[PDB]
């Protein structure tokens, strides 16, 4: 897990952009992949904390350029891009800072009844346009092969938990994976560009107009199952919950809501294993022990 002083950041930006004057630098936020630096109150510069994080930034940069001016909500524009180094496909990238505040569920539930409806409409329209973008031009490494991802997770779980689990516990896990891999609903979808981390923190809101005014953080974007962008909003009391997302789904003209719900229910059960895996890979032992505890039950 790499970290950066303010000096390193400025020094890095200077290599390719020695004429860019930095008047103010602050840390905007930090995620699993990147540390974000707000510069001049005008740009968000993301620096990766590890190789994989650098790869996601690279994809974010690539995708945002490709879909620039294709969407009905403002999205960040890519203005600076860092050079590769060793395993990092990209040492940093600087994006336009979009104005607005996260559309928190609290803030959503406090909106007048009709503003909530508009936000549901605006989200559906965004998602519908995004899921409609022609994907022919993208390279193959952007196609999330879900069947393969479950198989790889399965191998990771069987290795990680061989000594942590007793016979019956491992059988139920293996039962879980088998069931997934034998259920075509998870793999038989029409792939499309998806945001893939479509949740309230990444939805920017204008309390002046009472309308959504931005979508951010495409670092997880990929060619995958469009239902994923609804499921990521469905978690009641944490995200928007089933009631609101059903409005979105009905503006989006979704023909199969029971499928989306089935997918949600699987993802919910599946989080325990993500926690084991990500906990192990990112080195968060609170995450690992937490999933491991949930699995033991």
């Amino acid at each position: 897990m790499r970290t950066y002083t303010f000096d390193q950041v400025e020094k890095a930006i200077e290599q390719l952009y020695p004429d860019f004057t930095i008047n103010t630098i602050e840390i905007s936020g930090e995620g699993n992949d990147c540390i974000a630096y707000e510069i001049n109150r005008d740009f968000i510069f993301k620096f990766p904390k590890h190789s994989r994080g650098s790869t996601n930034l690279f994809n974010e940069v690539n995708i945002l350029k490709r879909i620039h001016n294709k969407l009905p909500l403002p999205i960040p524009e890519v203005v600076f891009t860092g050079m590769p180094s060793e395993t990092y496909q990209m040492s940093f990238a600087g994006f336009t800072k979009i104005k607005g505040v996260p559309l928190t569920p609290l803030l959503l539930n406090n909106l007048p009844k009709q503003s909530q409806n508009q936000a549901a409409k605006d989200l559906a329209r965004f998602l519908s346009e995004l899921h409609s973008i022609n994907i022919s031009g993208f390279k193959s490494n952007l196609v999330l092969d879900f069947r393969e991802k479950i198989n790889e997770d399965n191998k990771k779980i069987k290795k990680l938990l061989s000594r942590e689990l007793k016979g019956p516990q491992m059988k139920k896990v293996d039962d879980f994976y088998r069931d997934i891999l034998e259920n075509e609903i998870y793999f038989k979808y029409y792939p499309c560009l998806i945001h893939n981390d479509f949740s309230s923190d990444h939805i920017l809101f204008d309390t002046e107009k009472n309308t959504i005014c931005g979508i951010i953080d495409f670092g997880d974007a990929a060619i995958s199952d469009p239902d994923n962008d609804f499921i990521s909003l469905m978690e009641d009391d944490e995200e928007y919950g089933m009631e609101f997302v059903s409005k979105i789904l009905n503006h989006y003209k979704h023909k199969d809501i029971p499928t989306v719900l089935e997918k949600y229910r699987m993802k919910e059960k599946y989080w325990s294993f993500e926690k084991i895996i990500y906990g192990k890979e990112y080195g968060y032992m609170d995450w690992y022990e937490e999933g491991l505890n949930e699995i033991r039950s």
